[PDB]
């Protein structure tokens, strides 16, 4: 149908905007602490601690399959990256501190993304 196509065009455009958001959030992690999944070879107990692991590469695979229907779903995954890190790692660690900085800096990017998603529809 023509409606399914229009819906698909909106999804594609949401995907375009989320790709730009993702790039901007990932620039706030220049150490690449959150680039890849936590290694279960190197942290074998990780899933005893963290039930839903997340990282930027995993989000990127979902993004490119157009698997985010809305900004809320994308933000859920970003928040997992931060929140998982802040639980597994103690406050005095470079990991926890990187999560805090990513959260604070990403806040700005996400604030305007929400305005753009609402605005363009």
């Amino acid at each position: 149908s023509m409606e399914q196509v229009a819906m698909e065009l909106r999804l594609t455009e949401l995907t375009r905007l989320l790709r730009s958001v993702l790039d901007q959030l990932q620039d706030k992690d220049p150490a690449r602490i959150f680039a890849q999944p936590v290694s279960l070879k190197e942290v074998p107990d990780y899933l005893d601690h963290i039930k839903h692991p997340m990282d930027f590469a995993t989000m990127r695979k979902r993004l490119e399959a157009q698997g985010y229907k809305n900004l809320h779903e994308f933000e859920e995954d970003f928040d997992l990256i931060i929140d998982n890190c802040m639980k597994y790692n103690a406050r005095d660690t470079v990991f926890y501190r990187a999560a805090v900085r990513l959260r604070d800096q990403g806040g700005v990017v996400l604030r305007q993304a929400r305005r753009e998603v609402d605005s363009i529809g």
